[PDB]
């Protein structure tokens, strides 16, 4: 079955979806109101300090408002939280009629989420279409079991079974 | 259910292995011989260029010789082959056993994963007790379906069900 080929795009997308992952929504308080993205370029980095990445596209409208951020949240979504992931892709309905609740940092959250890390910023490079943002995890939040994660890979939804 | 607390070690443990991933072995020519380093850490980064990133930790003795390489592969496990991810993690056999196959750049691969991303060294950044190796994307090679990746989720390993 086995098949090699030069990334110069289809193939490649396909080849990158292989890789496993969870799902997030991190969010900041933009300029003018909350604002999140789902994204799944999420990687825990270090414990001491406590360390995560995360890739926003540079071409996205919301790139500048998360890479000027001082202070950002990343939430880690339940197999239940698809209509959530959903709010915060392309299309998505974002914030409109979802609760205004904020850290003690100004930061918008969704309560009710598996894991919440509410990061600093601590350091930013680019990477080509993307940014890297690495954040110092100032605070942590979890509810409910940790074992139900939504899962995202070869560009499906569905859940974890162990 | 739901609890919040400060990083500064078991909780926050628990809480970063609420995002689940795919599995990966990270290869490269050492000093005396091949190398390898199983690795969750790891992301799709950018598309054009194709970057991808991962992080070694810095309490590793093999973390030198992955930061000093100018090639390595990232191979991306699926779900049969746990005795794979075994081998390259803390107790492992590495190689001892395994065929030597080497990429044209001289990189020791393992045939047979779901997908192998042959890499040039293209950036290295500090991030507390890891760094983050940013890669280019010289190769793609992709094997079988894409869709029963290993995962690795809530510290257990286990299949994606769509
Ligand atoms: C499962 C999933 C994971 C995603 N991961 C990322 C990411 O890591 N970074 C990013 O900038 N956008 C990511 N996106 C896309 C953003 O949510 C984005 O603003 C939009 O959904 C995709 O369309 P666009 O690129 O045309 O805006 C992801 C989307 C989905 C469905
Ligand atoms: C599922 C899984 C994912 C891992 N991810 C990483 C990683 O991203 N980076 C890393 O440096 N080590 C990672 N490790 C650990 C390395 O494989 C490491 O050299 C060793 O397995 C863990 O023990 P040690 O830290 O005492 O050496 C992972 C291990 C497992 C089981």
């Amino acid at each position: 079955d086995e098949i090699t080929f030069h990334p110069a795009a289809r193939l490649l997308r396909e080849a990158l979806g292989r890789f496993a992952t969870g799902v997030t929504v991190v969010t900041t308080a933009g300029p003018q109101g909350p604002l999140g993205m789902t994204v799944n370029s999420f990687s825990s980095v270090s414990l001491e300090p406590p360390l995560v990445l995360w890739c926003p596209a540079r071409t996205s409208a919301r790139h500048a408002a998360f890479a000027e951020a001082g202070a950002w949240s990343v939430h880690v979504l339940g197999s239940e939280q698809l209509e959530t992931c959903l709010r915060f892709t392309r299309g998505g309905r974002q914030f409109e009629g979802l609760d205004t609740v904020l850290t003690p940092e100004g930061v918008p959250v969704i309560p009710g989420v598996a894991a919440r890390f509410d990061c600093a910023a601590h350091a930013a490079h680019e990477a080509g279409d993307h940014s890297v943002l690495i954040g110092r995890v100032l605070r942590v939040t979890v509810a409910g079991p940790g074992d139900h994660p939504l899962v995202f890979a070869a560009g499906r939804f569905g859940q974890f079974e162990p």
